[PDB]
Formats: C-alpha cells, structure tokens, sequence
C-alpha cells in the first residue's frame, strides 16, 4: 500500500507520483513541481557555517507552500532564498552536494545571473536547478538567491514536507525559512513598490500572500513584524512607511488568477477586498509600537 522501497528508477518516480497525485487531488504538474523544490531544499539546507546554522532560507512562495500545504497555498514557480555569503560560494556548495546526491537525486545548478534591483547594494541571482533521478533526468527549478537585509537571516522557522515519503523516499525533510515578520515586510514593500514606467508592477500575488501570512501571525509577534518593517524600509530607501496599498488597473484578473484553488479559505475573492484587507493590516502592524 504505502512503497516499502524507493523507486527503482525515473519511470517507476513518476508512475508514483501520478498515482499519489490522483489518490489527493492534484494535477499532476504541482506535485511533481512540489517534489523537486523539496529536493532542492534538501540540497540547500546542507548548506551549514561552522556551527551548523543554515546559509540559505527559503523564502517567497516556495515557503508558503510548505507552511501550509499544497491544498492551502498559491503554486510557486520559484524557489527563492536569502542567503547569509556570497553567491559564489552559495552556488559552489550547492553544486557539491548536488553531484554527491541525495536518495538518489543529484542536480546541476547553472550560472547565477544578476538580476536589476534598485534597493539592493548586492542584487539578487537567478540560476536553476537541473534534477536527475538515478542518472536520469527530472526537472527543473528555477532558483533566486538574495542577499541578507538587516535581521531576516538571524532567526528562521523549520518546515517539513512528507512528499516524497508518499513516493517511497524516507528520508526525513525540513527545510529552514525565513520568519513570518521579515516575510510580511519583504512582501509588503513588494507589493507597494512604484516601478520605473518601462515595467510595472504585476505582484497583485503578493495579497494574496499577506492575507495567508496574515493568519499564521501571532499577535505576540505583531511588534516585531512592525520592527521587520521599518529594517526593510529603511534600507532599502524607497517608498517610504507606512505603504499605502495601491492596485493597478490590470490587477483584479491577475489577482484572480492568484486565489485560483483557495475557495476554502477565508480570503478576499476581489483585489479591491484584497487591499482593503493588507491596509488594515499594514495599520495594525505601524500601531505595534515598541
Ligand atoms: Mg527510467
Ligand atoms: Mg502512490
Ligand atoms: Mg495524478
Ligand atoms: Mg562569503
Ligand atoms: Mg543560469
Ligand atoms: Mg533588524
Ligand atoms: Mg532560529
Ligand atoms: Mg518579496
Ligand atoms: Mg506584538
Ligand atoms: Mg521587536
Ligand atoms: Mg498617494
Ligand atoms: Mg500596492
Ligand atoms: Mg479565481
Ligand atoms: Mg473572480
Ligand atoms: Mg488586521
């Protein structure tokens, strides 16, 4: 019933993995996404200073997922991190322990590209992710590595998925994550950023996000969601705060297309209900005074 032993080979992975997805409901592509961006943590949180702490959080999307669930979070394209050295560095450990493997995954990692920051001293790297399982090819995640701002690399949570015991891997998996507090401060200052006019900004995701952050949040830690905020304001020197939440005139489908899936949760069905949601937020949040 449940596989006693791992898969056999690439084949035998995905006739699993169809078999999972259908016997719980998933289309057949997120779950498959889902496990390799398990796999590809699990390659990141070997990554460890000399006391055993993590380089690498996830963050973003990716996070999300694994605090609440496939069922309970929006689909992640990226497996985005922060990470506590240098690109470098970051990359060339990776690919040392993709090729040394991990149940029977190994992974290439291609070249860290930067990408254009405006409030970021060193900009954000995106590269990717190629998985073979037993020497056979598998997929591919794309990965976006950040560096530190102020304190949202000092703590993290830990996550666990069982995914790939579904399939028959044991292997035990917890991920390390960035806080909730630094998480609503990076989203927030995402979602009300002003763009230079050749892009705009497309993030109306990201409320979606806020309100799922939102619920998770201790009210004990509302103090330090608002200490997170102002860090993330201030160093980055942009729009200053307290935001005001702003919807563009293409958001209310692209916000749509965000809540696809997540009927069962208490969530804002338009992005104007959206937005008046994370303003009362933003507002409880600059109350918390210390
Ligand atoms: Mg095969
Ligand atoms: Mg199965
Ligand atoms: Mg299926
Ligand atoms: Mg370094
Ligand atoms: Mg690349
Ligand atoms: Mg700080
Ligand atoms: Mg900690
Ligand atoms: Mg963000
Ligand atoms: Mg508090
Ligand atoms: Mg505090
Ligand atoms: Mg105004
Ligand atoms: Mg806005
Ligand atoms: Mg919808
Ligand atoms: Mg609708
Ligand atoms: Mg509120």
């Amino acid at each position: 019933k449940p596989y006693s032993s791992p898969p056999t080979n690439l084949r035998s992975l995905r006739d699993r993995l169809t078999q999972v997805a259908e016997r719980q409901g998933v289309v057949f592509g997120r779950l498959q996404r889902h496990v390799a961006m398990i796999v590809v943590a699990q390659f990141a949180a070997t990554l460890t200073d000399d006391t055993g702490a993590p380089l690498l959080l996830v963050k973003g999307g990716s996070s999300l997922e694994l605090r609440r669930g496939i069922p309970d979070s929006r689909t992640s394209k990226d497996f985005a991190t922060v990470a506590r050295r240098d690109i470098e560095l970051i990359h060339e450990q990776l690919a040392d322990a993709g090729e040394t493997g991990w149940e029977g995954f190994t992974a290439i990692f291609t070249a860290p590209e930067e990408i254009d920051v405006p409030g970021m001293p060193v900009k954000p790297r995106r590269f990717t992710a190629k998985l073979s399982y037993r020497g056979r090819a598998f997929a591919t995640v794309p990965i976006e590595v950040s560096s530190v701002e102020a304190g949202n690399a000092d703590q993290f949570d830990t996550l666990t998925s069982d995914a790939l015991g579904l399939v028959g891997v044991p292997a035990a998996v917890a991920v390390p994550c960035m806080t909730i507090p630094w998480q609503i401060a990076q989203k927030l200052h995402a979602v009300t950023a002003v763009l230079e006019e050749p892009k705009v900004n497309d993030r109306a995701h990201d409320l979606v996000d806020l309100q799922l952050l939102e619920g998770l949040l201790l009210d004990a830690d509302l103090m330090p969601t608002r200490s997170a905020c102002i860090a993330i304001f201030e160093a980055r020197a942009q729009h200053p705060w307290p935001p005001r939440v702003a919807t563009l005139p293409h958001w209310p489908l692209i916000y749509a297309g965000a809540l696809e899936g997540l009927d069962h949760l208490e969530l804002a069905r338009t992005v104007d209900a959206a937005a008046q949601a994370v303003q009362r937020f933003v507002a409880r949040i600059d109350r918390a005074t210390k």
